[PDB]
């Protein structure tokens, strides 16, 4: 159901924390990590994700069925590409329309590689583009949101968010995260396990 | 979130494969394995389940919040106990009604111990009982079904099942099973070998 195009070279601690959280919230059978470098083997995947059962592949969108027997084929118009630049928000009623939710992004910098657009250009008949509100989200937030709209059938504007949360570490260090986050029951922003400590040590 | 009451002594390969499948399909965040023996420690929990991030506890329903502060409080009427002898079938619109779905069963045998009744009795105000069809399901199938009804909002009679499938190896399973796209019953990874090995 959820397909993440791996958006970096190697795996930083940050992306390991995100992917870990995603895995524990959707379950390993429901996430495919795709488009990894062609040379990638098991020894290249962080063992923390392997233990959690991460399904990964070097293949791309059209080729993933070749790597997984259980995966229903990719039909035209039933694959939703998620893009903050799209004009139509994802709706609860879309639960019927899509069998796959794809996350692209921007790979690297200097130059950057807009994978979202390249996908859009590679799969003109496959992809439908949808937005998750007018603010930028992290991958685990974007997935949590997709899951809230599609599985819990809650419309976007009924979801409680916080934008640009500020985290205070000491009397000196005040950092602000330039993203929208889903609130938890106690009114605080949901981050992956370990993310907070990671942000702290960055200061 | 799903709460599974651990319904056998120790961990057989059978239940390990069943629990693994569940964890991979719903996510380890969304499952609590409860009511384990008081002596139980992490050392007694199978490694394959710990790697997948199994959340387990010796506690029962009343004390589940104590072990996991991230969980929403259990409120009366918002906890559904899944019971094949119950009267009202679980329906898609119940997705707004419940925060928890509990799976009990029989801690047999000689004598057996019906945890389903024990629960239903120890927590009368807490629990509401729902059925998943008139046939018996494995826990992984019952969770799979609860998920289709609650998360995908698919009605029970619109789910495609197979009743009492036979498996030839050169065996009939007395359960109802959900079908996959390929028309075959959906079993936990590794279960077919274990069924075969037993023959
Ligand atoms: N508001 C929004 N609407 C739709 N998708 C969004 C979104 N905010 C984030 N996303 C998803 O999350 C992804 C960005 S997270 C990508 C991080 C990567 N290291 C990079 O540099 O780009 C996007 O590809 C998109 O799929
Ligand atoms: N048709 C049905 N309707 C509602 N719940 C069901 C069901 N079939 C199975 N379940 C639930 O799924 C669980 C798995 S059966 C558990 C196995 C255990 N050895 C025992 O005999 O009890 C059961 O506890 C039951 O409560």
């Amino acid at each position: 159901k959820y397909i993440i195009e791996h958006m970096e070279e190697g795996f930083s601690e940050w992306v390991i924390l995100e992917y870990s959280q995603i895995l524990r919230e959707v379950g390993a059978e429901n996430l495919i990590l795709s488009s990894l470098p062609e040379s990638t083997t098991e020894k290249d995947i962080p063992q923390r994700l392997l233990k959690l059962g991460l399904r990964w592949t070097t293949k791309d969108l059209k080729g993933i069925n070749e790597d997984f027997k259980d995966l229903e084929l990719l039909k035209d118009g039933r694959v939703c590409l998620l893009d903050p630049r799209a004009t139509i928000d994802l709706q609860p009623e879309d639960a019927t329309k899509f069998d796959y939710f794809v996350f692209g992004g921007i790979l690297g910098d200097h130059p950057p590689r807009d994978r979202t657009k390249e996908l859009k250009t590679a799969y003109p008949n496959l992809l439908i583009s949808r937005r998750l509100g007018d603010k930028q989200m992290t991958t685990d937030t974007a997935i949590r949101t997709t899951q809230l709209i599609i599985k819990d059938r809650i419309a976007f504007e009924d979801i409680k968010f916080i934008d640009y949360p500020e985290f205070r570490f000491n009397k000196n260090e005040a950092t602000e995260m330039p993203f929208r986050y889903v609130l938890d029951k106690e009114g605080k922003p949901i981050l992956p396990e370990g993310m907070l400590d990671l942000i702290k040590k960055d200061s």
